[PDB]
């Protein structure tokens, strides 16, 4: 089964991406992961090296080790030592200080109850969004399998941040992405970038900041990735799990979500019509999936994030080490992270598909996996 | 590790469910299980059998397997027959004709392409939500423990059904859960009770379905279950994938999920204060999950299912036979399911919380459970 972990703080010498379970034969280079890293810290408001699973830009089928490299280690290298450290000098360095004033919003107050820490640093360095970076990583080689293996395309677009008007106009295609790349808020229609542009710039005036709302598309799928046998095997469940467990993420949806529990059944679903080379229809409003599987058309992730940096002076907060009253103090200095976070939301998908994928197709190479993609469409054509 | 599953088919002779890696102790009966299944039949528009792991009316910390009878299965004794039937007699049989023109919204056209079947009946039998009382039968027991172990209670109320204006006061405490249950839609507030019995109503006069909104709230949880240390340990992760696995469910949020990426940061959180026995909190935009752990205050979790039941004459579909046009033909009646789809949210959310609370506080029976608990909370108290 593939299976993917990180590892790192957000202050270590490095954070490593495994990727467990991929055939062998997917072409994929550390230009490719450099390139969707670069990916990860567009919007407005990373050195890699492969150390393992990969030989001559083709994966060996064993498990592949990514290494992203933290460039401002040597300010780290004391603090965040790994091994013990004289207590004295230790003591004589600011940047060591105790965190005792949890930030309201993030892991700080309950991780630190939960492992029993007096200072909130061995929790923020673990939950912070950096390592998302070691999901692209990941996400680079589950990518790569989709396209080639199946011909599939994950991409992803913003739907709103702050108070903007959310764009529902229809999703976009591949073709859309050096467009959309170049959005300052990667938004595919234009008045609703004018509109996220102008929160963002009001946001960052008054000294607050936004949160944000991002769909995820995947074209080219073939239909029956899923099942549904059980809750754990329909791929929503999956998706949900995947895309949820994204720093800041607080709601998840497939195609339509929310708004369809606010449809009649009359309206709701999306009709089938007779076609030349099978089944079509005129709407997707389950945003590709139906009883767990994919149904054929384009797959539909909408991800709703909090606003993810903490605003100065604003959030009371209480010293932990005192029981007095205190304000937050920030870690992070960006407005909006949603344009990026829509990129790490294509990672989560494609890992979740790629997995899917070879849970049905088999395989231990990538020409046997294709082989046998090949012959279930040819016996579905054969209908 | 806790773990659970189900099987059966919808016209298959029983359901069953199984609990693995429970504690033994916890005390839980037949009736209970009845009980939690009664409560899935409430809603305006099941023999049970423990077979093994439960003794005198405790867990014995191996397998829990109970068993759910179909009543109607002298019908469907031989068209859903295990064992082979003659296929001349079979062939005599109308119930066992084919059914070849799959419902939009439902896994019947995936499920069929995926698995090559050419009748959609292998497929409808286990997609059906007749197994989400399998669900049901296997939370009782996660309830059970949730509420001896930790004091634990989780219930549900309905937040819209159809066009209603959503109810968007407090959430409800444990003892507001006969009210609840009494309502003909499982409404807390009277207000939306009876916009929503009216939608029902006009739905019901007009041959439509609904779908809806519902929210399960988790009462008296520790802090510090889940983690912040991967994607996969964050509670709502796990939160997510339970919930988005039930049938017809299209969206997840934790507190005020889509909301809050609406609202700035000096807004969208939720800040601390001192207090007798530790930090308190004045709102719950958070829905009691902080970077992936529970923090203290009511969980809140919010599904979005959509209408379930298919619309008669509506829906244009294709006869897989011929490729010829059709029209999609019901398989159930009712026109909302809402208010049981809340109740089996909240087996999910408790299936997931008591796996949580196994895994940081370990033990094999009950009382030592327990104790692991209590130490911890000593723990935290004397901070
Ligand atoms: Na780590
Ligand atoms: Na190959
Ligand atoms: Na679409
Ligand atoms: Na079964
Ligand atoms: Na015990
Ligand atoms: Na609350």
């Amino acid at each position: 089964m593939l299976r993917w972990i990180t590892a790192g703080e957000s202050h270590g010498r490095a954070l490593v991406a495994v990727v467990e379970g991929m055939v062998a034969g997917v072409h994929v280079t550390s230009a490719d992961i450099a390139d969707q890293l670069a990916r990860r810290r567009l919007g407005y408001g990373d050195a890699v090296t492969v150390l393992s699973g990969i030989r001559h830009g083709s994966t060996l089928g064993g498990p592949i080790a990514i290494e992203i490299g933290n460039t401002e280690w040597p300010k780290w290298e004391t603090v965040m030592a790994a091994d013990p450290v004289d207590p004295a000098e230790l003591a004589d360095v600011a940047r060591n200080a105790p965190l005792t004033r949890p930030r309201p919003g993030h892991a700080d107050y309950a991780g630190m109850l939960k492992y029993g820490f007096d200072d909130a640093r061995p929790v923020l360095e673990r939950a912070s969004a950096r390592e998302t970076a070691a999901r692209v990583a990941a996400g680079t080689v589950a990518r790569a399998f989709l396209r080639q293996a199946l011909g599939v395309e994950v991409l992803s677009h913003v739907i709103s941040i702050g108070a903007s008007a959310p764009y529902e106009g229809p999703p976009p295609r591949a073709e859309d992405l050096p467009a959309i790349d170049a959005s300052p808020v990667r938004a595919y229609d234009k008045a609703a970038e004018a509109d996220m542009i102008a929160q963002i710039e009001a946001a960052k005036k008054d000294g607050d900041t936004l949160g944000g709302v991002v769909e995820a598309v995947a074209l080219g799928l073939p239909v029956g990735l899923g099942s549904f046998t059980s809750g754990d095997h329909r791929l929503d469940s999956q998706l949900a799990a995947a895309v949820m467990g994204i720093q800041a993420i607080k709601g998840v949806e497939i195609g339509d979500g929310f708004q369809t529990a606010r449809r009649r059944g009359s309206r709701a679903h999306d009709e089938m019509y007779p076609g030349p080379d099978g089944v079509v229809r005129s709407t997707n409003r389950a945003g590709g999936l139906e009883g767990g599987m994919t149904n054929g058309q384009p797959l539909r992730v909408r991800a709703a994030m909090k606003p993810i940096s903490t605003v100065p002076r604003a959030l009371a907060t209480v010293d932990l080490a005192t029981g007095d009253e205190a304000v937050a103090i920030h870690q992070r200095s960006d407005v909006c992270a949603v344009p990026a976070a829509g990129v790490v939301v294509e990672t989560m998908v494609a890992l979740v598909l790629a997995r899917a994928a070879l849970e049905k197709f088999g395989g231990d190479s990538l020409a046997e996996t294709q082989r046998n993609i090949a012959a279930y469409q040819r016996s579905v054509a054969d209908r």
